């Protein structure tokens, strides 16, 4: 459990990362006309969706749903509002074996919105045991031990601003 | 609320004596299965219904409950307390009108890849579906009539009357 | 793992218990006036909550939660209506230490009900950790390993008619 | 929903710079605690809020998320996901009007006996209390209206807003 932790990726790196980010979402969005929500996975997200969001120039609803903890993926909190006939970009904080999201995305899927988009912070192509599409990536990293930004080791350094990697001493 | 009276539709011993029945049908289906069973009650309604047909089910399985909410979108206030992949699966409901919520419900749960899934409901107003949805087991088919008891609530009353009445408004 | 199962309480001697409960509460409450509802711990009071409700002949609404699984007592889900100003009567299935019906009547009580009172199945005096008070009780058992009537082990025996004893072998 | 138009109240720049002090107050208050901290935030218009905060407060804390109802009673839709007990527990919220719910928030939360109990909200309205709840950090206290904005919403709108707002409507 002895560890420390280094910076990996700066706040500045980042913030500059979300800016493009939000100019993307935005691009394709703008022209829908239909509503639009962005739907955070408790509780690893909530750092990145207000970052994200206020870089997104559309107008859209804020929602969040809480998913399970190989066990089935159960809905411990669903959403609020609904999605029927609406723009929906689900925001998580990492992507690695994508069984999560893909889960997710077919129970959300069910509620019929006009389109199904994903954004997340980090992803980890090496660890991947179901293939689930991924529209906008913020970071790709190798199957690191990362830290900070809403990411947790033993419900620790969730409120760093930066995203860092533990090293095991 | 309106002023009402409660006129009895199915009386207790007929309740009971259906729920015998549907017990002796549900146990010969799953007798032979050898995987996990469990029941899956639509809280709140399908409490006491799920209670008196559990022990009518002569074979080991597990009794679990869910709520979902209600055009809007059927979303999970309170999710299952167990896994269901590989299971048989009876989602038990105590009234089919509409169609619509349980549609819904049994589709989340196909995402879980359970062995088998299937429906027993207690009453089924036929009448008023909107989307066809397969039902294996049904206690009784009833006339277009707003019925109370047995779980099933007027304004949250009369959830626990031990037959199944309906509500006669006063024009 | 290995055991079986014996009738400890059958069938009718819970049925005739029930239904002396349900006059004892019905005449505790029917000339109360205010709204009435009866509570049910899920999932292990559903079959007593059935049973009972049905032995009471005063009107009333049949809520549920759900709580916790030493931990602080959480609420997976919480009641569906409102209990303020009303009366209202705990259903747990049974009762040992006492810690999980101390800190839900405590949660409850805060809505600031009309009365607030509990009714268990089965107690067990000799585990007690937390003294609290309950004014209905079906039976008092020794530290006995008891299932069914909604009671289980390892998710099992919860649809059986009678209470029975588990006897490890 | 009428018309309306969202004149800025407290701009960007201006809260960025309040919840930098904020942050040095709360640091200062919980260092030489050595007790394990957490902040709880009250979905949903907190989470922006939060985001901020937290990266701001230079002291080992957790971060958790619940979910409040409503004169009706306030009940439980999410619980905490950690225990609080034996821990400095600093309750966040987006803006305090009446103080109805945050009240029985509070008193719930005491119930889970924390070393000790206390809130931060972001935006103040005195002029809307109803019941006496002691908040010890406050960004701003503001005029009687309809504020928009940093996790705050008008019909599920405006949340996304880097700023405080106001409502004005067309009449
Ligand atoms: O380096 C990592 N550091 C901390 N977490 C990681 C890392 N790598 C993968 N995780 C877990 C991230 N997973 C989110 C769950 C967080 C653990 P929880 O809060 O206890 O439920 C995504 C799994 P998915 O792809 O199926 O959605
Ligand atoms: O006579 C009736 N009496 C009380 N209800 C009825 C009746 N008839 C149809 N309902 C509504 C029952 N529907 C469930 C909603 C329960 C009301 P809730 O307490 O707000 O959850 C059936 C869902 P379905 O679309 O799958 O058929
Ligand atoms: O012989 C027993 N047989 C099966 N259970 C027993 C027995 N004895 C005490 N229990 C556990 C009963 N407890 C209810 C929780 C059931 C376990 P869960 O369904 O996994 O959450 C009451 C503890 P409380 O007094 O704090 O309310
Ligand atoms: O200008 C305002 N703009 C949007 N809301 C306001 C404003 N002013 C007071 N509210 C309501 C905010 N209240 C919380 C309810 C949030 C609405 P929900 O999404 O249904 O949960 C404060 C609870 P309190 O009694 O502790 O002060
Ligand atoms: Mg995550
Ligand atoms: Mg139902
Ligand atoms: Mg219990
Ligand atoms: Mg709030």
């Amino acid at each position: 459990m002895k560890h420390t932790v280094e910076v990996m990726i700066p706040e500045a790196e980042i913030k500059a990362r979300i800016a493009e980010l939000g100019r993307q979402i935005t691009e394709r969005y703008k022209d829908s006309g239909s509503d639009m929500v962005l739907v955070g996975l408790l509780r690893g997200s909530f750092m990145f969706m207000a970052d994200l969001c206020r870089e997104v120039q559309v107008s859209h609803e804020v929602d969040f749903m809480t998913a399970s903890s190989t066990r089935d993926v159960k809905i411990l909190k669903d959403l609020d509002e609904d999605i029927r006939g609406k723009d929906v970009l689900i925001v998580e904080d990492i992507i690695d074996s994508g069984n999560t999201l893909s889960k997710v995305r077919e129970i959300l899927s069910l509620r019929e919105p006009k389109s199904l988009a994903i954004c997340t912070l980090l992803d980890k192509p090496s660890r991947r045991e179901v293939n689930v599409p991924v529209e906008f990536i913020g970071f790709s990293i190798p199957d690191e031990f990362v830290v900070g930004y809403g990411i947790d080791y033993a419900q620790r350094y969730r409120h760093l601003p930066y995203i860092g990697k533990v090293i095991l001493l």
